[PDB]
């Protein structure tokens, strides 16, 4: 599907409506698994952290989900930054349609690895004191996941609303929900290797003055 057709059709109401947004099969099989591929090379080749320390005997530490932040240009990592052309696409034909919003800037990709160990990610909100993140987007890589034997379940708990969200790491699917409070979430205990891509998108007003609060020029 053309990045205008979805955007304009599907993303821009159900972002309206409902603030939280699912697309499956994304960009398909093929690139879909050229991009697991990649994910796995840089996790086979140790360009991953060692995992969120999640309890602290060190041998014994039970260490988390492992990061690794990507531009989409290292070697190896093409059809990652094809999937970031492809995410900045959409929301380029989203423009000035996605709240009163204008997107013009974005963070580079965190490749996250949960390691199967029964770990997963606490409750927690992406952008609680304004730091210019509005919307957050996860592309998932996970062929044939089954969230009754592998767990790891994104669950989001819409604000205002006495309901769960809950959302499988499904193999291609690509999701967008605002970084705000409207969107507390978590991960829930993955029992099975676990990989997603996201990239937040910067709202410009709200960056712009984020600069303020966190602070140069040499004066003579
Ligand atoms: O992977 C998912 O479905 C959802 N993951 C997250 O919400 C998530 N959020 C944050 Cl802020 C971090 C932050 C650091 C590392 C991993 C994260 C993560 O998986
Ligand atoms: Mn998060």
């Amino acid at each position: 599907l053309p990045a205008l057709k979805l955007a304009l059709e599907y993303i821009v109401p159900c972002m309206n409506k409902h603030g939280i947004c699912v697309v499956d099969d994304f960009l398909g099989k093929e690139t879909g698994q050229q991009i697991g591929d990649e994910v796995r090379a840089l996790h086979d080749t140790g360009k991953f952290t060692d995992g969120q320390l999640v309890s602290q005997d060190s041998s014994k530490d039970i260490r988390g989900d492992k990061i690794t932040w990507i531009e989409g240009k290292e070697p190896g990592c093409e059809t990652i930054g094809l999937l970031m052309s492809s995410m900045d696409d959409l929301i380029r034909h989203c423009n000035g349609k996605l709240g009163s919003y204008k997107i013009n800037e974005r963070t580079k990709a965190m490749v996250a690895c949960y390691p199967g160990n029964g770990t997963g990610y606490v409750r927690h909100v992406d952008n609680p004191n304004g730091d210019g993140r509005c919307v957050t987007c996860i592309y998932y890589l996970n062929k044939d996941w089954d969230a009754k034997v592998s767990g790891g379940i994104l669950r989001i708990f819409p604000e205002g609303k006495a309901q769960f969200a809950d959302i499988e790491p499904k193999f291609d699917r690509l999701l967008f929900f605002w970084s705000d409070r409207r969107n507390p979430h978590e991960v829930q205990p993955a029992y099975a290797t676990r990989y997603a891509i996201t990239v937040w998108y910067f709202d410009a007003d709200e960056r712009a003055r984020a600069k303020v609060k966190y602070l140069g020029v040499r004066v003579e």
